[PDB]
């Protein structure tokens, strides 16, 4: 296993180190705005060695953005397909790639079968191609990467099994800037190329000065370069045809035979289109082919890439025709005269890089290697697209929600076969799909209109519903005495209980267990552990009584706290927040124990007094002005007082000290320790007044953030013996502090209301002497170091926080773990901050046309690691990576994969087992089974079971921490008869393995394997 933390990989480019030392200045290049006046010498092409021209015929369909994916398909992707099969058909040169496999599916299932056989002849012969074939194009910043493979192996799946291809060569043309996750997973997948455009100006026009904007991609941490994947950077503004056939778009647009003007087009350049004919084509031959000469002066070899395409091209008819008559006029002329010496053609993108790869080994080129990332991008002046980090930030938080609920069900209904009647595949298709599609640049993104929001927000509550069918008929199965089982498919055996989604005070959608002794005394509750080791945490279930007590079962008695349940109220009288108990439901609260990728049931029993393993907390409420606070029966009366400074300490935890306003001040790890100075804070940002306004996609701000007027707050203390919690109502926030034992959990009810034009953002501040360095992650995957740049504006220093951030020195470190994607920085020295949300009025003419005024309150989930770390074993200075330790990286899975909860449904569960997964391996902590998935239906005599495994990298930090089971996938199901790795997809076998025996993987390394299974 190669050493990710203490070898500093040698790269030509490294994207930090280029970032140190670039000016990014903004000066007019010329007809290049962001370039400069490209020269090139005549006598560089010949006849002995050509400029070999591959012209891309390509149509961008996003799968919603400003209509919904249903409405493009009906007003203009199925025609665009459909013509594109006909012209295709008739006209044997012309080649087309498509992209978003999301559409294909929709149309190709619609065809009749004499056009689906055309269609496969049309891909079989080279004249279609699908690039990258994912289910969608989707975004790089906010997606997890295991919902980038989710989508990548949905689109892929689909493609085998009815193109019979699977794609080598990826296409990314819009996301908001690109991360170092997909050539990784790609890469992992079969993939030898890869395409990429949305990159910051100033980038590219340094790296297109040094001719480095094709090159090999490797990971920030990879010393031996295994993980790189050869990359096209594209040098220009856009993929329209402006920019694409040259550096400039005046000229470039006469090229686009779609803007003379019966399509309603036109050219901003105010030169249009001429039809090509024989007494203009040498001249406008001569203008084309000094453009391409041009564009080819930024690259190594003689063959160069013209993409020719938009936004939902190739609809009509007349346009296929217009633009493919207008290009083979000037191609035989092009192609004939002998003194450009050129060949051009229509091509594609395989074809590209074929003939680059074949110029390489030719000797003709080499290629330089490159680490790094993409953010933040900006295409003009200080126009940085941070804002999308955060836009919509329900929706942001519903994808992680989702991501883990397709998970559990894949998992928990792998271990069977289903009959076709339980319907387990339909569903568990409609999931991953619906999860898929919001991984579009426009839907986790935040950057769709209003009404395609709610259409996502809809399709993924009906994938959330259909993995809770298939979970629950699950774990019926898998804790039923398998000869009283008596199924029905339509019945729902257990309910789910999740605490977080959507929330307390977002909706209220829980529900209560009704125990009484005239109507039901007891009842049984599951547990599901999706991680391959042993896991203990703290659940919770609202019950009628708080005269509960828990065992397990074997009738064992487990230790449990009663909580009141609280509802903060937005007082329209008082003009207050306050919070309101009820008086006739309760929290109640134990600890589970879960086997690794197990289950585990506990009983709810109700008795007429307060049982003997049942605590109850106490309850402070701090307000000037308090009116009393009944609570029903449950036993401790609320007590009041004056706001006042307060400190807690949860078992041997560490000790957090609050503000009167109920804001955390310190954190005393140890009973002996420092109080480290941790301080949480709420600002504001504006919108300019004069000059380019923040939207959906830029962050403009109007200078630093104002701190949020908090007034005098109301906060209430729950302190009990497994949780306690300091909760405070400020404007636009319910902000929560959350102690069990480690690490707090923070929890911020955000609903920004009517403020318009605002930004609320969630700060630490501490002493911590970080300087001008910060760690944020990419895509769930790893950590990336970030180095703050005063010569850049507020807006380009923030990152996406897909899943956390931290700053260090050399003794201290702070984490921020996340449960939903937002943007954030470190502005100043001992400083972190993220954003919660924002509501913005006016569009920012990134084509949307409409600002973001459809927010709704969310609750978003944090974990706040402060931890000593001048005896870990941390990368050199120079390194750009850095590591989560153990505790912060179960903090991310406390939040991302944390216990699901089933309430059985009935009265009585006849049959009922009390745990299942007891014998599964408890792998080592740094080990994940990302993904467990079936891969056959019942039908199938050899069933084949596919797992996806990641091994993340945790810091050496002195804890001898050992003994566990290696985990060996292959053997989890019985009756093995073969194990194969697998691309990462599980599409393609790379490895028969001896023994049947899946080996672990390595640190920062993600592996697939198939287990056959004879019966
Ligand atoms: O958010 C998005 N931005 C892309 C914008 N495409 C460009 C045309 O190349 C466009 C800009 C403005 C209006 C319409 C279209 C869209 O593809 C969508 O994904
Ligand atoms: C699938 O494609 C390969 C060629 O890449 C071929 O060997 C096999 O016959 C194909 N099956 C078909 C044609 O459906
Ligand atoms: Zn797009």
């Amino acid at each position: 296993c190669q050493d990710v933390v203490q070898d500093v990989p040698n790269v030509d480019v490294q994207m930090l180190e280029l970032y140190d030392r670039m000016s990014f200045k903004d000066i007019d290049g010329g007809v290049w705005k962001q370039g400069w006046n490209i020269k090139y010498d005549p006598l560089k092409y010949n006849a002995h060695h050509k400029l070999k021209v591959f012209v891309v015929p390509h149509s961008h369909n996003d799968p919603g953005w400003i209509q919904t994916f249903e409405e493009y398909y009906q007003h203009d992707t199925k025609h665009i397909l459909s013509n594109a099969l006909r012209h295709l058909h008739d006209n044997p040169e012309m080649k087309f790639i498509w992209a978003e496999i999301s559409y294909f599916a929709r149309f190709y299932h619609d065809l009749g079968e004499n056009k689906k056989l055309q269609m496969k002849s049309i891909v079989k012969n080279g004249q279609l191609e699908f690039v990258t074939g994912g289910w969608v194009m989707p975004d790089e910043a906010n997606s997890h990467w295991r919902n980038v493979l989710l989508q990548l192996t949905e689109g892929q799946t689909w493609l085998k099994q009815f193109m019979n291809v699977t794609p080598t060569a990826s296409w990314a043309i819009d996301p908001f800037g690109h991360s170092p996750t997909m050539p990784y997973i790609l890469q992992k997948s079969g993939f030898k190329n890869m395409l990429i455009q949305r990159t910051h100006y100033s980038v590219k026009k340094e790296l297109a000065q040094q001719r480095q904007l094709e090159f090999l991609w490797r990971q920030i941490w990879d010393n031996k370069g295994d993980t790189a994947l050869f990359t096209h950077m594209m040098p220009f503004y856009s993929y329209d045809i402006p920019h694409t056939c040259g550096p400039d778009p005046k000229v470039c647009c006469q090229f686009d035979f779609k803007r003379m003007g019966s399509f309603g087009l036109s050219c901003p350049w105010k030169v249009p289109p001429r039809t090509i004919s024989d007494q203009n084509v040498a001249a406008r031959s001569d203008l084309l082919v000094d453009q391409w000469k041009k564009k080819a002066e930024l690259y190594r070899t003689n063959v160069l890439l013209i993409p020719l395409g938009d936004d939902f091209r190739f609809k009509q008819n007349t346009e296929w025709d217009v633009q493919r008559v207008n290009y083979e006029r000037l191609f035989e002329h092009i192609n004939s005269q002998a003194h450009f010496n050129v060949q051009a053609q229509f091509g594609t993108l395989q074809e590209y890089f074929d003939a680059v790869h074949q110029a390489e080994r030719a000797g003709q080129a080499e290629f330089p290697t490159l680490s790094g990332d993409f953010f933040t991008y900006a295409d003009r002046s200080d126009n940085y697209w941070s804002g999308y980090y955060t836009s919509r930030p329900y929706h942001k938080r519903m994808d992680r929600v989702l991501m883990h609920y397709v998970r559990a069900a894949e998992m928990l209904s792998a271990w069977h076969s289903w009959d076709g009647m339980a319907r387990i595949e339909e569903r568990l298709e409609q999931a991953r799909r619906e999860l898929s599609l919001f991984q579009h640049h426009d839907g986790i993104t935040g950057t769709a209109k209003t009404h395609v929001v709610v259409d996502y927000e809809q399709r993924m509550q009906e994938a959330l519903k259909a993995c809770q069918m298939v979970m629950q008929q699950s774990v019926y199965r898998l804790l039923t005495k398998p000869s009283i089982y008596s199924p029905d498919f339509s019945f729902s055996y257990f309910t789910l209980d999740d605490s977080r989604w959507p929330g307390s005070g977002v909706e209220d959608s829980r529900t209560t267990i009704i125990l009484g002794e005239d109507i039901l005394p007891s009842k049984h509750v599951v547990m599901h552990n999706t991680l391959p080791h042993w896991r203990e945490q703290l659940v919770d279930f609202y019950v009628s009584s708080p005269f509960v007590s828990v065992t397990d079962l074997a009738n064992n008695p487990v230790e449990a706290q009663v909580s009141p349940v609280w509802s903060w109220h937005h007082d329209t009288l008082t003009k207050t927040i306050h919070p309101q108990g009820s008086t006739t439901k309760y929290r109640i609260i134990f600890k589970a124990r879960v086997p690794p990728m197990g289950l585990a049931t506990y009983v709810l029993t109700i008795s007429d007094s307060k049982p003997e393993h049942t605590s109850y907390a106490s309850n402070l409420l701090l307000r000037k002005n308090p009116t009393s606070l009944p609570l029903g029966q449950y036993p401790e009366d609320v007590k009041f007082g004056d706001p006042r400074e307060i400190s807690l300490r949860v078992g041997n935890g560490p000790t957090l000290a609050f503000s009167e306003q109920g804001l955390l001040k310190s954190i005393q790890l140890t009973q002996d320790s420092p109080h480290v100075p941790v301080h949480f804070k709420f600002l504001k940002y504006g919108v300019r007044s004069h000059g380019d306004r923040s939207g959906a996609y830029l962050f403009l701000p109007n200078g630093p953030a104002s701190p949020v007027e908090l007034g005098q707050p109301v906060v209430l203390v729950t302190k009990g013996k497994l949780e306690s919690s300091v909760s405070v109502g400020l404007p636009s926030v319910v902000h929560q502090t959350i102690m069990r034992g480690g690490a707090p959990e923070i929890r911020n009810l955000v609903d920004i209301g009517s403020l318009d034009n605002t930004e609320i953002v969630m700060r630490l501040e501490t002493h911590i002497d970080s300087g001008d360095i910060f760690y944020t992650d990419l895509n769930g995957l790893q950590f990336i170091k970030r180095r703050r740049l005063d010569k850049l504006p507020l807006q380009a220093n923030y990152y996406p926080i897909p899943s956390g951030m931290f700053i260090e020195d050399a003794n201290t470190r702070l984490t921020l773990l996340t449960g939903q994607p937002l943007g954030g920085s470190s502005l100043a020295s001992g400083e972190l901050e993220i954003m919660q949300d924002r509501r913005l009025a006016s569009d920012d003419e990134r084509g949307l046309g409409q600002g973001v005024l459809d927010n709704k309150p969310v609750l978003h989930i944090y974990r706040l690691v402060l931890e000593k770390v001048n005896n870990c074993v941390r990368p050199s200075k120079l390194h750009p990576a850095g590591y989560l330790t153990s505790a912060a990286h179960k903090a991310s899975q406390s939040l991302l994969d944390p216990l699901d909860k089933f309430i059985f449904a009935e009265n009585e569960w006849i049959g009922a087992q009390g745990q299942f997964g007891g014998d599964h391996p408890s792998a080592r902590e740094d080990l994940d089974v990302s993904v467990m998935r079936r891969l056959t239906k019942s039908s199938a005599k050899t069933q084949r079971v596919g797992y996806v495994l990641h091994r993340t990298n945790l810091m050496q930090c002195g804890t001898p921490e050992e003994h566990t089971q290696k985990l060996d996938v292959c053997h989890l199901l019985p009756n093995v008869a073969r194990c194969e790795r697998t691309t990462l997809t599980f599409l393609q076998n790379l490895e028969h393995l001896d023994g049947m025996v899946a080996p672990e993987v390595c640190p920062m390394e993600t592996a697939a394997y198939v287990s056959s299974h004879s019966s």
